[PDB]
């Protein structure tokens, strides 16, 4: 057992195991461990640290200690690590269960003494290869845990839950967590694996990796934790103005004329509309990244008319490359495609045999961007819908695929970050500022590449709506402030079904108080293409209409008023977006973000704060016409729908007619005057 | 160390390793070993053995011995095994290199003493799984080794060569070997692996297996070894008479009219023709197994007219099932398809995303047969072209596929046998006798299912032709008497190119003296289909013409006379085919099969015997117009082309003009009279 | 398909596959290939290249070419590679069997066209990991192949043979090959694997690796190839004088008194003796690396007396560290030990549970050297016996062990080079020149660390003797000029058995004309130790006596004249050793090394050249009293035993009584003058 101590770095070593702890921004430490000869150069999501002035490394008895502001790490003579805040309170301690460790007998008076033989930092060698990593920490009975990204589950507090560290359609692993004990932690490792916050032990796992790497931060409030995390992995940029308006989309406007007729109908009725969207398979083949002129005769003319109307066009980008295309040939020559380890060299079979471009290859990123630049960006398109961002393998056999940066088991989760980066860096180099692209997935730090994330191809049910509320809140905690959904859900909504129409209204009303308000879906009754194939290429179907006038007049009036409300909200949304850029605060936040001293704020999972001044209580059940709403203590609250004043620190039974959900405004906040 | 002996079985055991040796037919032993609790019930290619009456099991000193006729196995107290014949000559010896084995020190006076620590029977456990098997035997300085199946290499004798135990297009692993030391050995294990007959050590390897299993046989002559092997794995059936005639094929007759135009034109020129062939993609989609009526409007009328003409139709069967078909849906419901272990559930991407039917699944065999029965056999088609029989994965990642009988790594090589079995059993059940189907691949015992094997999609060169001669002869030694090639090779022959025309003629001349005489290929210039797609299904191209009149008048005359010569040979062919059925002897044989006592017979690799009465000496180089020919001792030889008589036991410098290759007939054999060999005085 | 060409580098790429060919010494090229983003920085055995005189890179048609003196590489538009010499003759061509390659249909007129789908450079991805590599080349009909290291097999020409690329007791993978077609090739990759020189195809295989890496060289003669190889991987140093004399050893002299009594007896009988050896388990425990004072009370006094007698002491070093020792604790603290991937953390169980020191770890190398320096070298010991150099795992499950530089499957074969390096660098740093240590194993480049390799614990038979001849010759071709055996073999020789005694004499006679003349073995009847354990530590047995007088008076007379003959040869041996250092030529050479233009020189495997002036024809069978000997053309030959002159270019029946083997001297060679004076 040997310490190697300098003024700003703690290293411990035994039997080739190196544990290295150092400052990494104010109130924060980076922890690394390896049994290779040295640590490698992989920083993954962590940006260069602003130097800490206050770091102090000490030695006492058989231990060593490193303090950086409000966090300290203690490593004992057996190489066992625990973390404390500035008040000396335990934040986090490693989980050891051994009789012998670091060449020494374990202390029989400690819960660490056990014949079971579990190490806190298990680097298990893979034969012929690298390491299978498990990092174990003690559970705590009072610990509540948030963040981790976007999971399709009805839990805000994820203590007791196990989350797969993998990317699938409707899931995003963004592995930053925030604990109610007063710390946050980033698992700075893109390997396929799992995080289990089980009641008996916390275990982080990486299937294949070179080394342990995490970042831990301490502060007295969630807001400071979020700020410290944003300094570690990058700030969201400033949201462009147009992104705060209404985004109109469906699966799918099949022709230029169809899309333009919708936009013209919005303008004919003087309705708000900021963005309109051309969904997938508007292209001749996958990997062409251009409009098919048979259905889109004059894209420039579409964009120019939309510009006259004050509307931005967003276009679908698929990362797939069909093997019959010219771009497949050239990308294959250059080595810019993902590779199958075994079997046919095909990663997806949706409407063609396609291979994904490799978003971890800097050359492939540039290539795909420059195709999109030439065919779309040069025409005046400045928003891209970066769909299939996981990427969506037809079969999620992660072991069977390899990227430029290594096997998908080792590096796979960073794909969506690279995909967003390709477009953000490309658009920035082309002279665009305030970039936003619609990404289906993300990793740690995706926020710095302007990633507006949505929750994918979920079903159209109230159960799904409930999951989306939890997922969006946890995404904000994981540092992804720009987040949204398909209003009404993606799959299964019949436009003539009264039950779906009720869900649509409830989801729309919530969508007004989401970071982006976006109508999209694949509505029934669907329509098969007239021709199944054209030039041997399978043709893509469409769903039914999905405009605010498509569901009758009663529903039209409700959604029209929703759009008018969203327009009145825009200055407040831009203020909250600037705050997200400035301070790393989410836009939609759990109650504890703004009221961390109040017990109820850490319990309630069906209410949230839309910025600091608006309390939102969505209706999450069919047929519900009232619900209980807890009003936080410390201010009075103004009912958005009645103008009535209510004192903080009480439960209210609130009216929730089909035409409105309960929403309260912080008294005397600037947004109060803006909304009436 | 412990022997468990009975009157007809030797078992040795130490530390869970069981070695079991027992008689398995006359002059033959089966050898099995495992570290599992017991031996499993897998017999693979071995048929039940006829009881051997005089089997003798003894123990002496610390050793044990089992004798069965001309072969004996000796196992010493360290479990080390060697084989001897009735004259006490060493046939085959296990390779051990250890200082400590079976709980005992190794003998320092033996070549077995070595710190290296190699076992002869290495069952290396796969973590969480079964075993990786290596069976090591000592090499022997003057051992020459034949058989093993069909490999694309210019070596008849494969001592010093390493052969992959896997099935790929143009390769067939049929793992029966015959040694010049006077034994034969079947590796009775369908696992993916390798056999290396290296000069320093012989190693058989199986990637995944439950147990070691081989069959070994001893006799004084090759013919006896071949007979004993056919008794162990099954006799070839009797060939139907039409199969000895001329088979006309190309890639591809696209329509009923095109095929019938060729058939009628053969009859109009009074040319011999016994089989005509409809190649692949005559169907609406892969897995439909029926004629596409747009190109083939009345299959019944086609078959009836061909029958009036004395011609059998053969049709292409592909084992692929495209995922848009009705049979895919049903076969998926029932579990009748091969499965990918990882990635997209697609085993081949040629003209569609297809999955192979599982030829190791009894239910799937029956399902595919009954489709072919309903759509082809009930109409009067008696011959099936079982193509892609390996099967031809787009990528040969054997580790990524699984069959009914287990992972491809453990059982993969038996697929072509099951594919043959599916059609043979079905046609037999339907009342057909004398069955022959054209298979691209085979395993040990494929011969019993009427498998006429051909050597696949080789290129059209003299290099290829040389490889095919070696491959065809080794297939015969491996117990596959019915074997042929694409005359001219498959890929790359332009019909207007003199260099290819030269090759076509030499290959055709050789083809006359192959077990089946079959013209096929994908000739240039190729023609793309008019429509690349139809109903979203990719359409299949065709090559150029490939009939005997398609290469100019001078070449037409040579091929015409080749066909006429083949017809005169038919009675002899049918006698030699009967001998293959009765004795297990190959049809095309190396010289050592008929003349085992003569040294030149074990050295010469560019001559062979076509039955016992015809010596063939093919021309295997462009521009060559004469070659040396060794005539075997013990008889006189009649030159087929001149009529001259030559004494056995000499090298002759033979004329070999474009119009004929050197062929010699055994004097006074019945075939001499049948060939009508004159000698005019001008 | 894309070429990236500069003045001295050819790169070809398709689908992330990068093939890079460049000069690496005169008449030589280095070939690397990877599917990773870039080539790594691993040079393994290749030393920095001297920049070449006339390197030319050019593109023509759809191909590219790189010429460096007498070798050239051609890469076509399908990425397929072949090598030619200055006369345009094909040396080596890649084996491809595909219908489609590098995005293009294959040529149907070529032997490369095949549906089998075998690539010449197969970098097969291991799931979650690196690559399984197969490099395939066409076999050639008259190609004869030599080198590869030390294998226990009766084949000099290894065409048709398959060799394991792994290190085991009695085997050494030193993967430089020399072909009769006029090239040599180093497989510059330490991975566990295999080389298959099959008649139908040549296949090199690595179980786990990051990239393809080989070095290829061309010259008109074997001598130039050997020289070019030595420039690439390092010259053998100059051998010290004492190493050419007689090395006396057995398993084992158990005490200081017992060793010294043998040394004194050799001097008392006026017999030559240059080195005497303390074998294993002279230490308190494995990993102590010091004399046990209970059996060795005054080591400094022993060394001083041997110095007075003109004798160097060599001591056994074992790379094992027993888990009860002080050094185990410290080396485990520092991470200087080899690791088991699974199961009990024990690599060997011989007389204790031990773990090997990690010879690929620079710190571990330094640690072990400094233990040996403090306890042996500082006392005046100048030669170490680096035994168990593979290292000798109790079970050779290479997948189950890991070194500093990675899994044993990826890097394992370089261990013995590291082991030699540890002592050579330390001894050189300590002020010693002309270093020689006795290594049981080697890899490519081991020669530069003064590695005298011996063929390990082989059995005592005539079969073994035949194998050793072949192995030693092939080790020389592989660039290991300092090579020897246990005279008599290691295991199974009973000193009272007349059959063994005959083998011993024939082996000794051959031993006179080996690069080093060294007597060693574990002779029967063996003797168990007095007590099985002392202080819980299992005690090591000894074999019977193994001195030249231990086998009766008639045998003593023969071995006595062998030693005297060896002393007369020492000036010649030292000249041949200097030539090895200057030119990379081996000491014991096959006939084709000195007579490459003669057909018989490439066929004969039971004769060899001991330097350029002595033709040796050992007796390799029991009871043989005469044998056939081919005399090379171009000079006359003097029979060493009779003095009779013989013209070159003929076969002779030579008398081979028990008292001599047929040896011939090149007429008028300086060694003829030295032997007759
Ligand atoms: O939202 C959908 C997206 O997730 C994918 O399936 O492509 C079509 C879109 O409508």
């Amino acid at each position: 057992s040997e310490f190697i101590l300098t003024s700003d770095k703690l290293v411990w070593t035994y039997d080739g195991h190196k544990l290295q702890i150092e400052p990494w921004g104010e109130n924060s430490l980076r922890v690394r461990a390896t049994v290779a000869p040295e640590l490698n150069g992989n920083d993954w999501a962590l940006l260069p640290a602003k130097p800490s002035t206050k770091v102090k490394v000490s030695e006492f008895e058989d231990s060593a200690r490193i303090v950086n502001g409000n966090i300290s790490a203690v490593v004992n003579g057996r190489g066992q690590l625990s973390f404390y805040n500035q008040n000396g309170k335990l934040l986090l301690e490693e989980y050891w269960r051994t009789r012998f460790v670091a060449g020494q007998g374990e202390d029989t008076s400690s819960k660490y003494f056990s014949p079971l033989t579990h190490e806190a930092r298990e680097l298990k060698p893979i034969q012929g290869g690298k390491f299978e990593l498990r990092a174990r920490f003690e559970s705590q009975p009072d610990e509540r845990i948030y963040g981790l990204g976007q999971y399709q589950q009805p839990f805000l507090n994820v203590k007791g839950c196990t989350m797969e560290l993998a990317q699938r359609n409707s899931q995003a692993s963004v592995p930053f967590m925030m604990s109610s004990l007063g710390y946050g932690m980033l698992w700075n490792n893109p390997a396929i694996g799992e995080v289990s916050f089980a009641n008996n032990v916390t275990t982080w796992m990486a299937r294949v990796t070179e080394q342990l790497d995490y970042w831990i931060t301490a502060a007295d409030t969630p807001a400071e934790i979020s700020q410290q995390y944003a300094a570690a992995t990058g700030a969201a940029p400033m949201l462009p103005d147009y992104a705060a308006g209404f985004w109109q989309c469906k699966l799918r406007y099949r022709t230029q004329d169809e899309l333009m007729e919708v936009a013209r109908e919005y303008k004919r009725r003087s309705l708000p509309i900021s963005v309109i969207v051309a969904d997938f398979f508007h292209w001749p083949n996958q990997g062409d990244w251009c409009f098919d002129t048979r259905e889109w005769p004059d894209p420039k003319a579409m964009i120019d008319e939309l510009k006259e109307m004050g509307i931005e066009l967003m276009v679908s980008i698929w990362p797939t490359v069909d093997n019959r295309t010219e771009n497949y040939k050239i990308m294959k020559e250059k080595g810019y495609l993902v590779k199958a380890e075994r079997g046919v060299p095909v990663t997806m079979t949706f409407l063609g045999n396609t291979t994904f471009f490799d978003a971890t290859h800097p050359g492939a990123r540039k290539y795909v961007w420059e195709q999109a630049k030439k065919n779309y960006h040069d025409l005046g398109i400045k928003i891209f819908w970066l769909d299939e961002a996981e990427p969506e393998y037809s079969v999620y056999d992660f072991e069977n695929y390899r990227y430029h940066l290594g096997p998908v088991l080792e590096v796979g989760n960073i794909y969506p970050r690279g995909y967003a980066q390709a477009f953000y860096e490309g658009m920035e180099e082309a002279g665009q500022t305030e970039i936003v692209n619609l990404l289906r997935c993300a990793w740690a730090g995706s926020q710095r590449y302007g990633a507006l994330v949505w929750s994918g191809d979920i079903n159209s049910t109230f159960g799904a709506l409930r999951n989306q509320l939890m997922a969006g809140l946890n995404m904000g905690i994981a540092g992804i402030p720009w987040w949204t959904t398909d209003i009404g859900g993606f799959d299964g909504g019949d436009i003539n079904d009264p039950a779906f129409q009720e869900l649509l209204i409830r989801w729309f009303q919530w969508g007004v108080f989401c970071p982006v308000t976006r109508l999209h879906g694949f509505r029934q009754p669907m329509e098969e293409p007239a021709e199944t194939y054209r030039d041997g290429i399978a043709q893509c179907m469409t769903g039914a209409a999905n405009e605010i006038w498509s569901y009758g007049e009663d529903n039209y009036a409700i959604m029209k008023s929703c759009l008018e409300l969203r327009e009145r909200l825009r200055p407040y949304v831009m203020r909250v977006m600037k705050a997200a850029h400035d301070t790393g605060a989410p836009v939609m936040r759990p109650l504890f973000f703004d009221f961390p001293d109040q017990a109820e704020a850490w319990q309630i999972e069906d209410q949230y704060m839309f910025g600091p001044d608006i309390l939102v209580a969505p209706v999450l059940e069919a047929g519900q016409r009232s619900r209980k709403v807890w009003l936080p203590e410390g201010c009075a609250w103004i009912d958005l729908n009645t103008g009535a004043r209510q004192n903080g620190g009480q439960w209210c039974d609130c009216d929730a007619p089909l035409e409105a959900i309960p929403v309260f405004i912080r008294e005397a906040a600037a947004v109060q005057a803006e909304l009436s």
